DNA sequence: AATAAAAGGAAGTGGG
DNA sequence: TCCCACTTCCTTTTA
């Protein structure tokens, strides 16, 4: 199954859902999702994990935080925003 | 207060 | 057995 950072990265790359997420500087790594849309993302991914519960963006930025060790997507400063690594941008 | 964003410990679920 | 990669639950903290 897909992993929660290739998800968003895939929608980034996409557009389908740009109103929810966007790219603050893509050269970077740098997103951001919506304040007030960003609840229909994270339902999209739950949906597509086929998990029991209905997904939350809180629940979802449970499991992005766990990222935040091993590197492949780290928070940033900023209200919503985050960033992805060199490595998860290259591959 | 109401609302939201952020955090994280701990236990549960998948599929190896 | 026991890690993967989250998910779920609950509580706290800050703005
Ligand atoms: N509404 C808003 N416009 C808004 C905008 C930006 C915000 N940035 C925050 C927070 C930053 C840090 C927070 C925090 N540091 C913690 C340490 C420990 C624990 C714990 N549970 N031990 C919990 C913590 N939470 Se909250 N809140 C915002 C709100």
């Amino acid at each position: 199954k897909i992993r929660l950072y290739q998800f968003l990265l895939d929608l980034l790359r996409s557009g389908d859902m740009k109103d929810s997420i966007w790219w603050v500087d893509k050269d970077k790594g740098t997103f951001q999702f919506s304040s007030k849309h960003k609840e229909a993302l994270a339902h999209r991914w739950g949906i597509q994990k086929g998990n029991r519960k209905k997904m939350t963006y809180q629940k979802m930025a449970r499991a992005l935080r766990n990222y935040g060790k091993t590197g492949e997507v780290k928070k940033v400063k900023k209200k919503l925003t985050y960033q992805f690594s060199g490595e998860v941008l290259g591959r």
